[PDB]
This record gives C-alpha cells, structure tokens and sequence, in this order.
C-alpha cells in the first residue's frame, strides 16, 4: 500500500515489520495521520523517514538513526505496522 496527499511525499507501508525500541523513538501521537504529518514536516536532523505503529495501541514511533539499522529488523511481526516516507512526484 503507498498513498499520498499530492504534496511530494508518499507513504508506503509495511505490515509486521519491527525494528528494535532502541532504534526507535516514541512520538506524542497516537494518530497515524498526525505521525505521519510530523514526519514529513520535521526538519529536526537525523531525519524522520520511518514510522512503526503499535497496532493495538496506536502508538507512534519514529526512527531515532539517520540512517536505519535494518540489519535489526524483524518482520512477519504481530501488531505492528510500519510507514515509510519516500519523496515523490
């Protein structure tokens, strides 16, 4: 799934994948959107490009590396989603 709100940043999704909670941050919202929003808007470096959703709890966390350790990712996991950020025309 990819979507976009035409403004030049597309959002893919990624079901089941997990990154490590040490890789990551915890964000205020508990709403995809809004995450997702502050995503593409942060201008805070390092980079928020990578959103993981705690499916049961709508919790929000976002990358804390610049660039993502995926060698610690795992996948095929239950209640979480990932949302990746990928400029776009």
């Amino acid at each position: 799934e990819t979507i976009t709100a035409g403004n030049e940043d597309c959002w893919s999704k990624r079901p089941g994948w997990k990154l490590p909670d040490n890789l990551l941050t915890k964000t205020e919202f508990t709403s995809v959107d809004e995450c997702r929003k502050m995503c593409e808007e942060s201008a805070v470096e390092p980079s928020c490009y990578i959103l993981q959703i705690n499916t049961e709890t709508n919790e929000c966390y976002r990358n804390n590396e610049g660039d993502v350790t995926w060698s610690s990712l795992q996948y095929d996991q239950p209640n979480v989603v990932q949302w990746h950020l990928h400029a776009c025309s």
